[PDB]
């Protein structure tokens, strides 16, 4: 009925009914105009004529690696580089937020109530005609046969990258404190008021689990130590809310900021890390201010660990799944002189796409035991017995699986693949092609341009009639991978601008926040800027360890 | 002991302590360097030399009223000088913020604790010698003493630029949204989460009364009509809290967005004609939607009256308090090639410098009746036997207070001017020139320059001593005025930056919102475009009665 339903407006210009059978674009700054923003303006068709594809641009990246070494080693040109990247994928997003799951229009409630996830498209509205607005059939496909028929996993497809378990649980242990869905209101709600990287997954969401957790000398985290090693406090000991089955012993029934981090001891492998580097740069800091009390320790390493994590997440997690020959940078002052919001909206639409089970492996291996997901999960003692070194060790050498390219969801978590498609469902998405044109994409013209491939395109034709109503999650685990590549075009191009803008929108990214005094004087200041995932593992691992995100460095003698 | 209690950084260098005895300034980005941050860089000293003060640029744009008209008709003249009001203004503020009652050093509690006000500066340390810092007594002047020497009125001293109660009760009706103080949590905290203009004094702080407000029909609020003419519903009939005494009659409990608004009947005034203008603008916006429901038309009339609100303020209060001849301009587009955050925090100090208590009258005066403060609180029956067309004909010829000047405190609201020097002492507010200095002022060497005058500015020295150690509450309003002005430098200068950042801070500002599709089309987008003070009572008080800020405006006939 709503004469919007077949989203005639292109060029994210917004359409508006008019009346019961009519409608109107609003076309401002679009660079386009007429009735369905699609007539260029006379500048427009020109940067139109000379903007290259993605895949141009990727092909670039991920070759020439002797001009790259050059490049990279002139700093005035790898600064000019990585701003172009900064402020081209951070356009994208429409900052500050629009959309939610119940707002199709903008609306104050949509803008300020910080409990629903935003929306980068519209949903589909009540009133139309079919799921994705005009096009298909009264029903999507049953999604227990989309998902059996080319997400779920026959053989393990390892990542030709190379991504390891290091790589897959830093991802799970990173995104799950900005990533936390409100089940209680649904899928389009989240318990992350925070909304980006404030390393709440770590210090808590709210004061009064924070305070729990915090040992109020130095500034310091409360922990124990068990065979020389330090782990995280007891449940017993702090009285934080964990989720734990009932047959937990107390003593292992590890308390850290995110409830659910007791799940798989992956994720309490990278909370004990964490820990242990909130701790340690309480004393660096204590060293250089001996006149500080508690609170001042605590909220500075806060800061300075919040500065890590961003480092972090740039130069080395990004830095790998890539493919880059460029070197990334994690570099504030290159946003200075730029137009650009220092705030972020936690958008739905980034929430799904991050869903890589794929990554995960049959079995995970630790020394020479090969653990089932029966016997891996809420086991932390598993985590004891080996201790964080010998964790290091194997996960560094773990291959992850492909996420892209199809059929490589693990069965244990089948459950999780179908919700991901009923709840996607749920909060009226649009199509894949309706997703690839908000983000400057082709749309695809059949099924096996989308996969690349024959057998699987034929499935998914069968069910789906019309490349036109093909959904976004399925097709992003499905997609034609880059040439040995863990993704393809559309998990890169939707990702990268949510990614991007979700690490440069923090305030400590700010030139009011970004400045040595912040930090705690010059010494906090370099703690920041020369972290990596190598000097995490080592400041904080008995030994030492070598790792890396990729299977494929070798460890020098 | 903290040997940052001086004070020692200039220009908006941040000092942070180096030790038991030792400090050291961050000169980032000041424009100095240097121990103490006072020495300029050379395109600073350039920048220094060619800036005029603020009293020669308000000398300027109060006088040479044939050249302003030349210009306020050369639109792109216009907006250029509008455009640097704007972004000039802004700068003095940090965004994202930083400081508040608890924090003299960011944090990430202060960043993301939405219940504080923020501060514009830090708050003197706790263990520092002095209330101030260093300089002054063990002790600051008795707030009694300091409250009936130079702030309590004698005789009422009128405003000689002419406000009128129309411009008092707009500024408590509309600073009342964004200053709620918390008083469970003290004077550093706020109850307004939105931290700008949301209307929530309108529209209710959360959802639960926001919904028991609302009529869900057409998009409109509740109402009821009396004599012909359109009241806010009771409390009876919405169940919304209101405070109100006792013995009020419950038809005379008006329900409005913001609870204390029945405190007096000029609170309500307001209330009730922005009630009217919701539900007008409902109704034109389903004459062009008749395919809306309640939902969107209530949404998308909320985002209306919030661009009235902002353009109103701008051009017609801001313009009438200024007293400048250029003709100031609400126009979102001026920012658009500028740096600017679409964000707003509100200040702890904004609310003080805010606390203008001496507009208030002796007595409050409708047709030929003279009600003293008794007689007029918590008086709704006073609102419905004289009506809105008498208010307002009555409003506009009553002449409010001057608020700088000295002495000018009605003895009625004695006990909110002593709290708040009380409570400015409580949250650790720095000195009055330590303030100046933030906003780019000359710091008082005396108090008689200071006050312009003797009697005053001797009392104030044998209670102070040094002018180094006065309040920035009492100071501002003993403060010589401006020639003929309300107000003083230190309130305009202090004020400006906050007010301007607040309104153009707003999301509906910001490039994604502001554009026709928004508000409906262009019939809503001409709403909020040509708005005004007398508009507003025009369309929704009976017989569209003459009103303005100013009581010397000539009524035509
Ligand atoms: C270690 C094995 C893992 C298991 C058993 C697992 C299982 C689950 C389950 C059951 C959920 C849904 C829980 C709920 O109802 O909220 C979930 C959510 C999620 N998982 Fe996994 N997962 C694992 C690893 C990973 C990895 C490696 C990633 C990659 C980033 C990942 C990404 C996510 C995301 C983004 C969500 C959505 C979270 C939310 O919205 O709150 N998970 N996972
Ligand atoms: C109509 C007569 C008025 C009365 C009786 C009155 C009385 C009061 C009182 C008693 C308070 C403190 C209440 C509390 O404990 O929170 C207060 C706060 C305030 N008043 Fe007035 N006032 C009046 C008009 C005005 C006017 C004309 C202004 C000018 C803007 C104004 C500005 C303020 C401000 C900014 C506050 C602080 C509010 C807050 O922090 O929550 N008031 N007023
Ligand atoms: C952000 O948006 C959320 C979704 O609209 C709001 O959550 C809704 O709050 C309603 C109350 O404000 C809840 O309804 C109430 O449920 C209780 C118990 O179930 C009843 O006693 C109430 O009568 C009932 N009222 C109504 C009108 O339904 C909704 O259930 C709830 N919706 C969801 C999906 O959780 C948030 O409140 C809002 N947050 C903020 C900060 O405004
Ligand atoms: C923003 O900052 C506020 C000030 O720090 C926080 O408010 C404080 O919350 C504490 C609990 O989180 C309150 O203390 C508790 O009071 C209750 C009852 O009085 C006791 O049961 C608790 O044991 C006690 N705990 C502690 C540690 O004191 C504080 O009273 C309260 N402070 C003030 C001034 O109100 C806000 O919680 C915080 N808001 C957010 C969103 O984090
Ligand atoms: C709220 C903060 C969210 C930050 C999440 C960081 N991103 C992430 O972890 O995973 C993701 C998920 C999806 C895509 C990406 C990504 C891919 C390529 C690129 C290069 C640099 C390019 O721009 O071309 C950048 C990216 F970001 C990262
Ligand atoms: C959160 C939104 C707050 C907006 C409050 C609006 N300001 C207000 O109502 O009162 C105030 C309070 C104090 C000062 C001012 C003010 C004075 C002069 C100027 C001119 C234009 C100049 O720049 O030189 C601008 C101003 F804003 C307004
Ligand atoms: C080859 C020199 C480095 C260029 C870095 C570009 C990084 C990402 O640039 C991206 O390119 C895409 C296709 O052109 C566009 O669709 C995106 O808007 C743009 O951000
Ligand atoms: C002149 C600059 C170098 C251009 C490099 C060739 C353009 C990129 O070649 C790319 O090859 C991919 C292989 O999978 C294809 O999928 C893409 O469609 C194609 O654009
Ligand atoms: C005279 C032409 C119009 C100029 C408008 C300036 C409006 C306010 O400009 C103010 O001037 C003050 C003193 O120079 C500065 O301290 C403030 O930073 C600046 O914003
Ligand atoms: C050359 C441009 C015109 C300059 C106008 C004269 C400078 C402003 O003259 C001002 O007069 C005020 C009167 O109260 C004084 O308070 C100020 O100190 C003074 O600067
Ligand atoms: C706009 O899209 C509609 C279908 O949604 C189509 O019928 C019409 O031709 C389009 N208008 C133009 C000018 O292309
Ligand atoms: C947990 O791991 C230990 C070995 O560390 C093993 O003995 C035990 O059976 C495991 N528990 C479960 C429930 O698999
Ligand atoms: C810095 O300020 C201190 C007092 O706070 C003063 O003693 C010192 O001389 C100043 N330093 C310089 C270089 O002016
Ligand atoms: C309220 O106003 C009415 C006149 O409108 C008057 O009769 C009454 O006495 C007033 N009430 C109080 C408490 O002053």
């Amino acid at each position: 009925a709503n004469p919007c339903c077949s989203n005639p407006c292109q060029n994210r210009g917004e359409c508006m009914s008019t009346g019961f059978d009519q409608y109107k674009c609003d076309c401002t700054r679009t660079g386009f105009y007429g009735e369905n923003c699609t007539t260029p303006e006379f500048l427009t068709r020109i940067k139109l004529l000379l903007k290259p594809t993605p895949n141009t641009v990727h092909y670039i990246l991920t070759h020439f690696k002797g001009v790259w070494n050059i490049v990279n080693n002139i700093p005035f040109l790898r600064s000019l580089i990585m701003k172009y990247v900064l402020t081209s994928r951070s356009y994208l997003i429409d900052s500050p937020p629009t959309y939610n799951v119940h707002y199709g229009y903008k609306s104050w409630e949509a803008f300020s109530n910080l409990s629903y996830y935003t929306r980068a498209l519209p949903p589909v509205a009540d009133d139309c005609p079919t799921p994705m607005g005009v096009k298909g059939n009264k029903e999507l496909p049953d999604s227990k046969e989309v998902l059996e028929k080319v997400l779920l996993r026959r053989e393990f497809i390892p990542d030709p990258q190379g991504s390891n378990m290091m790589f897959a649980f830093f991802a799970q242990h990173f995104t799950h404190q900005f990533f936390k869905t409100d089940h209680k209101r649904g899928p389009g709600f989240t318990r992350g008021l925070g909304h980006g990287v404030d390393l709440n997954h770590i210090y808590g969401e709210t004061l009064d689990r924070q305070h729990k957790l915090r040992l109020f000398k130095d500034g310091k985290l409360k922990y124990q130590v068990i065979g020389g090693e330090v782990y995280p406090p007891t449940v017993k000991d702090t009285q934080v809310e964990m989720i734990y089955p009932p047959h937990i012993p107390e003593n292992l029934q590890f308390a850290v900021g995110q409830e659910v981090f007791g799940l798989v001891p992956g994720l309490m492998m990278y909370a004990t890390i964490w820990l242990r580097e909130h701790n340690r740069v309480c004393d660096i800091l204590k060293q250089e201010h001996p006149e500080w009390g508690d609170e001042q320790l605590f909220q500075t390493s806060r800061l300075i660990l919040i500065g890590e994590t961003i480092k972090i997440v740039i130069e080395d997690y990004v830095q790998h799944l890539s493919g880059y020959h460029f070197k990334l940078k994690f570099d504030p002052e290159l946003l200075f002189n730029q137009q650009f919001q220092y705030q972020n909206r936690i958008a739905s639409e980034f929430n799904t796409l991050y869903h890589w089970h794929p990554l995960l492996p049959d079995t995970f291996n630790i020394e020479d035991q090969e653990y089932s997901f029966k016997q891996f999960l809420y086991n932390n003692s598993i985590l004891l017995e080996h201790g964080l070194t010998q964790f290091v060790e194997s996960f560094t050498r773990q291959i992850a699986g492909r996420v892209a390219g199809g059929r490589n969801v693990p069965i244990a978590v089948q459950a999780v693949a179908k919700a991901s498609i009923d709840q996607s469902r749920e909060m009226k998405y649009q199509s894949l092609n309706e997703y690839r044109k908000r983000f400057s994409l082709k749309p695809y013209t059949s099924f096996e341009e989308l996969t690349g491939e024959k057998e699987m395109a034929a499935e998914l034709k069968a069910l789906y009639s019309d490349i036109d109503v093909m959904e976004l999650y399925p097709a992003l685990l499905v997609e034609k991978p880059r040439p040995d590549a863990i993704f393809g075009e559309t998990m890169v191009e939707l990702g990268a601008p949510f990614s991007l803008k979700g690490l440069m929108g923090n305030p400590i990214c700010s030139p009011q926040y970004w400045k040595p005094s912040t930090f705690g004087g010059e010494v906090g200041f370099k703690i920041i800027n020369t972290a990596s995932i190598q000097s995490l593992i080592c400041n904080n691992v008995k030994g030492c360890p070598f790792t890396s995100f990729n299977v494929q460095d070798p460890q020098p003698t």
